[PDB]
């Protein structure tokens, strides 16, 4: 079957992460977000923000500069169990909307953001003498949801992943990317040229020059998913599979975007039918929207795994 992917952690009032680790429908949960980069934030340390999560206290460094990691998550920390436990993989996702000013500045420090995160997040090492934000939890990966500023340093931070990843090889783990449906992508067609995804998740809104949308109403624009599966050809990502990001209500993105169940399923089995090796499934933005939605007594991403699974 073809994987139900959503995001979570920046829902306004959102239910804390177990209920959704409680929805058998989803497959992958991205939590957003690292929004803080190593080179311009305080301390230096990225730094975190999961919306109405988390108690405010944040670490300072060894030499008490005040940094904006939080480390009072303790409910993401028990949740995270819970979701994994449901079979679900749990993806830590970097950048987000906010702020819009963070970006990479050196190869350098892509590699030392790398590796503070897997310290952090990753496999619990004895070697480790830093913060563990989700304590003993580890997470199954990382998202690449870079929004802003251009696509420097995230296929070095990707490369020094799997390089980390390959060193645990008991053990599976993921990076995954959400560009915006235009290629080249600004932040992310570099990344994914040269470095290797799981998966790709395309926001199909937004952007009208190749919305989901487009798909819909062919006056709109022309959706692109095709020159998607054409692109990875000779990227390092060829072997990503590639999933159809969607607005999960008519409110989670600008106005137009939103795609009816019955709208989905039409563009979905024709896609799936097209691409049956490299269609991954649907990304959904975001899990508070996809709450609020409730169609015939259940929310959105419900009925979006109901269309894949039919
Ligand atoms: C993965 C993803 O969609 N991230 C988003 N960040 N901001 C969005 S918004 N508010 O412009 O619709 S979506």
């Amino acid at each position: 079957f073809s994987n139900l992917a959503i995001y979570w952690g920046q829902g306004p009032n959102q239910l804390r992460l177990s209920h959704f680790c409680q929805e058998t429908s989803l497959d992958i949960i991205n939590i957003g977000f690292i929004n803080y980069f190593p080179d311009m934030s305080p301390g230096h340390w990225p730094g975190s923000n999961f919306g109405n999560q988390c108690d405010g206290s944040v670490y300072v460094t060894n030499d008490g500069v005040v940094t904006k990691l939080l480390s009072g998550c303790h409910q993401i920390m028990e949740d995270i169990p819970i979701c994994q436990a449901a079979g679900k993989k749990v993806l830590l996702s970097i950048g987000g909307a906010y702020p819009p000013d963070q970006s990479i500045l050196s190869e350098d420090s892509a590699v030392a953001f790398a590796t503070f995160l897997w310290g952090a997040f990753g496999p619990v090492a004895e070697g480790w003498e830093g913060p563990r934000p989700f304590g003993d939890v580890v997470v199954d990966g990382f998202d690449f949801d870079i929004e802003h500023n251009g696509g420097f340093g995230y296929a070095t931070m990707v490369n020094t992943f799997r390089q980390y990843f390959n060193q645990v090889p008991e053990r599976k783990f993921y990076l995954s990317a959400a560009p915006q449906c235009i290629i080249p992508d600004a932040q992310l067609s570099d990344a994914i040229f040269n470095a290797a995804f799981d998966f790709i998740w395309i926001q199909y809104y937004n952007t009208a020059a190749c919305s989901a949308k487009s798909f819909i109403d062919t006056s709109l624009g022309t959706f692109n998913f095709d020159a998607w599966v054409t692109v990875l050809k000779a990227s390092a990502s060829k072997d990503a599979k590639l999933y159809v990001g969607l607005p999960a209500s008519e409110t989670a993105a600008n106005q137009g975007y939103y795609l009816t169940p019955d709208e989905v399923e039409s563009l979905v089995s024709t896609y799936m039918d097209r691409y049956p090796d490299t269609f991954g499934g649907i990304m959904l933005w975001e899990a508070t929207a996809s709450e609020n939605n409730q169609i015939d007594g259940a929310p959105y991403a419900d009925h979006m795994k109901d269309i894949l699974l039919h």
